[PDB]
Protein backbone atom coordinates (compact mmCIF):
# COMPACT_ATOMS: atom_id res chain seq x y z
CA UNK A 1 0.00 0.00 0.00
CA UNK A 2 1.25 3.62 0.16
CA UNK A 3 -0.70 4.20 3.21
CA UNK A 4 -0.18 5.86 6.97
CA UNK A 5 -2.40 4.83 9.51
CA UNK A 6 -3.38 7.12 12.66
CA UNK A 7 -0.90 7.03 15.41
CA UNK A 8 -3.56 5.43 17.76
CA UNK A 9 27.65 34.08 -6.49
CA UNK A 10 25.23 34.49 -3.14
CA UNK A 11 26.26 31.83 -0.64
CA UNK A 12 24.93 30.91 2.50
CA UNK A 13 25.51 28.41 5.36
CA UNK A 14 22.57 28.13 7.57
CA UNK A 15 22.11 25.53 10.45
CA UNK A 16 18.64 24.26 10.16
CA UNK A 17 15.89 23.00 12.38
CA UNK A 18 13.24 21.74 10.42
CA UNK A 19 9.61 20.03 12.01
CA UNK A 20 6.51 18.86 10.12
CA UNK A 21 3.82 17.17 12.12
CA UNK A 22 1.05 15.48 9.90
CA UNK A 23 -2.06 15.38 11.85
CA UNK A 24 -4.99 13.28 9.96
CA UNK A 25 -7.69 11.30 11.82
CA UNK A 26 -8.50 8.87 8.27
CA UNK A 27 -4.65 8.60 7.83
CA UNK A 28 -2.31 9.41 4.62
CA UNK A 29 -0.47 9.08 2.31
CA UNK A 30 2.38 10.22 0.24
CA UNK A 31 -0.27 10.70 -3.06
CA UNK A 32 -1.84 13.10 -0.73
CA UNK A 33 1.51 14.63 0.91
CA UNK A 34 2.20 15.46 -3.02
CA UNK A 35 -1.06 16.87 -3.97
CA UNK A 36 -1.28 19.60 -0.69
CA UNK A 37 2.59 20.80 -1.43
CA UNK A 38 1.69 21.25 -5.07
CA UNK A 39 0.56 24.55 -4.17
CA UNK A 40 2.87 26.12 -1.41
CA UNK A 41 4.08 28.15 -3.68
CA UNK A 42 0.27 29.96 -2.85
CA UNK A 43 0.27 28.91 0.70
CA UNK A 44 3.39 29.78 1.87
CA UNK A 45 3.02 32.77 4.51
CA UNK A 46 7.15 33.55 5.46
CA UNK A 47 9.53 35.45 3.80
CA UNK A 48 9.39 35.03 -0.16
CA UNK A 49 13.06 35.77 -0.06
CA UNK A 50 13.94 32.48 1.62
CA UNK A 51 11.58 30.15 0.00
CA UNK A 52 13.80 28.58 -1.88
CA UNK A 53 15.62 27.53 1.59
CA UNK A 54 11.80 26.32 3.06
CA UNK A 55 11.35 23.94 0.20
CA UNK A 56 14.45 22.22 0.03
CA UNK A 57 13.95 21.82 3.59
CA UNK A 58 10.52 20.58 3.70
CA UNK A 59 11.18 18.11 0.98
CA UNK A 60 14.22 16.75 2.92
CA UNK A 61 12.11 16.70 6.34
CA UNK A 62 9.26 14.88 4.78
CA UNK A 63 11.28 12.46 2.97
CA UNK A 64 12.37 11.04 6.61
CA UNK A 65 10.48 8.19 8.20
CA UNK A 66 8.50 10.03 10.86
CA UNK A 67 7.59 9.13 14.37
CA UNK A 68 4.72 8.78 16.23
CA UNK A 69 3.75 11.45 18.74
CA UNK A 70 0.25 11.31 19.95
CA UNK A 71 -2.17 12.36 17.26
CA UNK A 72 0.60 13.30 14.83
CA UNK A 73 3.33 11.78 12.93
CA UNK A 74 6.38 13.86 13.08
CA UNK A 75 9.00 14.11 10.99
CA UNK A 76 12.60 15.94 11.94
CA UNK A 77 15.29 16.82 10.18
CA UNK A 78 18.03 18.81 11.84
CA UNK A 79 21.29 19.78 9.10
CA UNK A 80 23.72 22.40 8.19
CA UNK A 81 23.67 22.92 4.90
CA UNK A 82 24.99 25.18 2.04
CA UNK A 83 22.83 26.87 -0.35
CA UNK A 84 24.03 28.82 -3.22
CA UNK A 85 22.08 31.50 -5.29
CA UNK A 86 22.13 33.19 -8.68
CA UNK A 87 21.97 36.42 -9.53
CA UNK A 88 20.25 38.37 -6.68
CA UNK A 89 17.64 35.73 -5.52
CA UNK A 90 18.13 34.16 -1.83
CA UNK A 91 18.10 36.40 1.38
CA UNK A 92 19.85 40.07 1.98
CA UNK A 93 23.18 40.25 4.41
CA UNK A 94 22.83 38.40 7.67
CA UNK A 95 18.97 37.79 7.16
CA UNK A 96 17.49 34.54 8.91
CA UNK A 97 14.08 32.02 9.03
CA UNK A 98 12.22 31.54 11.95
CA UNK A 99 9.06 30.60 10.12
CA UNK A 100 6.32 28.19 11.05
CA UNK A 101 2.54 27.29 9.47
CA UNK A 102 -0.14 25.39 9.76
CA UNK A 103 -1.69 24.05 6.24
CA UNK A 104 -4.49 22.09 6.42
CA UNK A 105 -6.16 19.60 3.49
CA UNK A 106 -9.59 19.20 3.51
CA UNK A 107 -10.83 17.47 0.50
CA UNK A 108 -14.68 15.47 1.10
CA UNK A 109 -13.78 12.40 3.27
CA UNK A 110 -9.67 13.11 3.80
CA UNK A 111 -8.69 15.57 6.08
CA UNK A 112 -4.84 16.35 6.65
CA UNK A 113 -3.25 19.22 8.45
CA UNK A 114 0.12 19.81 8.30
CA UNK A 115 2.26 22.10 10.94
CA UNK A 116 5.32 22.99 9.37
CA UNK A 117 8.42 24.63 11.78
CA UNK A 118 11.64 25.89 9.77
CA UNK A 119 14.37 27.85 11.52
CA UNK A 120 17.81 28.94 9.70
CA UNK A 121 20.35 30.92 11.25
CA UNK A 122 23.88 31.66 9.57
CA UNK A 123 26.75 29.80 11.52
CA UNK A 124 30.16 29.17 10.73
CA UNK A 125 30.01 25.43 10.55
CA UNK A 126 30.80 24.37 7.21
CA UNK A 127 27.99 22.70 6.05
CA UNK A 128 26.73 20.33 3.24
CA UNK A 129 25.16 20.75 -0.12
CA UNK A 130 21.59 20.38 -0.02
CA UNK A 131 20.95 19.09 -3.64
CA UNK A 132 23.36 16.35 -2.87
CA UNK A 133 22.89 12.90 -1.53
CA UNK A 134 19.23 13.24 -1.25
CA UNK A 135 16.71 10.16 -2.31
CA UNK A 136 13.79 9.99 -4.61
CA UNK A 137 11.47 11.37 -1.89
CA UNK A 138 13.27 14.49 -1.55
CA UNK A 139 13.71 15.44 -5.09
CA UNK A 140 9.87 13.86 -5.98
CA UNK A 141 9.02 16.52 -3.74
CA UNK A 142 10.64 19.39 -4.93
CA UNK A 143 9.65 19.30 -8.12
CA UNK A 144 6.02 18.80 -6.83
CA UNK A 145 6.64 22.48 -4.92
CA UNK A 146 8.17 23.73 -7.79
CA UNK A 147 11.97 24.39 -7.07
CA UNK A 148 13.23 26.48 -9.29
CA UNK A 149 16.91 25.70 -10.24
CA UNK A 150 19.52 26.31 -12.54
CA UNK A 151 22.49 24.40 -12.89
CA UNK A 152 25.78 25.53 -11.85
CA UNK A 153 28.20 25.41 -14.79
CA UNK A 154 31.56 24.60 -12.61
CA UNK A 155 30.14 21.75 -10.44
CA UNK A 156 28.27 19.27 -11.71
CA UNK A 157 26.30 17.84 -9.15
CA UNK A 158 25.40 21.78 -7.72
CA UNK A 159 22.10 23.78 -8.63
CA UNK A 160 22.03 27.06 -7.91
CA UNK A 161 18.42 28.35 -6.40
CA UNK A 162 16.87 30.57 -8.10
CA UNK A 163 14.23 31.51 -5.42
Amino acid sequence: DLWMPPPEENVRNFCINGEIKICSPNGYSFRILRHILKSFDNVYSGNRRLIGVVKVVIGLVLSASPVPEGMNWVYKLRRTLIFQWAESHGPLEGEELEYSQEITWDDEAEFVSLQIRVSAKQCHIQGRLWCINMNSKACQLWADMGLKTQQSQEDENTSLLLE
